[PDB]
């Protein structure tokens, strides 16, 4: 979990997790990717829309592209491939413990330095407020990991 130059040794892979894997986690993944170019950053959804491209609204919103993103179901097998798991909603943690018991010990909230709301099927203003949350949350994580 901490706390400096040591963090770079402990976490080289990060799994960003939301519900549908077409709004929140796609954005968070891309944000962390250009902040941590050396790390393995992917995403999944506890109730993902498998093989679905990123949501239209999420795509619209700063200026970063969601290139080649497809919906990915979260599985214990997948958790086994990542040092750190970041979830958007607190409910995800509980659903993670249920799906992958071994992963719970290595999962925290995206924006640990409050949870991020589900923008799915909401106004563009909601996507902006959420995006803002994702960006600043992604920055606090970038510094806390080098
Ligand atoms: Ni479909």
């Amino acid at each position: 979990p901490r706390g400096s130059h040591m963090a770079k040794l402990m976490f080289d892979s990060i799994l960003v997790i939301c519900t549908g894997n077409i709004c929140r986690s796609p954005i968070g993944e891309r944000l962390l990717r250009r902040l941590l170019p050396s790390k393995k950053i992917n995403s999944a959804g506890v109730g993902a829309l498998v093989d679905h491209a990123a949501d239209e609204s999420a795509i619209r919103v700063n200026g970063l592209c969601l290139k080649g993103h497809r919906g990915t179901k979260f599985t214990s097998a997948l958790a086994r491939q990542y040092d750190l798991l970041l979830v958007m909603e607190y409910s995800h943690l509980e659903q993670i413990s249920r799906i992958a018991p071994e992963a719970r010990g290595k999962t925290m909230l995206f924006g640990h330095w409050k949870e991020i709301p589900d923008p799915y099927r909401m106004s563009d203003e909601a996507f902006d407020s959420v995006y803002q949350l994702l960006e600043q949350a992604s920055k606090r994580w970038a510094e806390k990991l080098g």
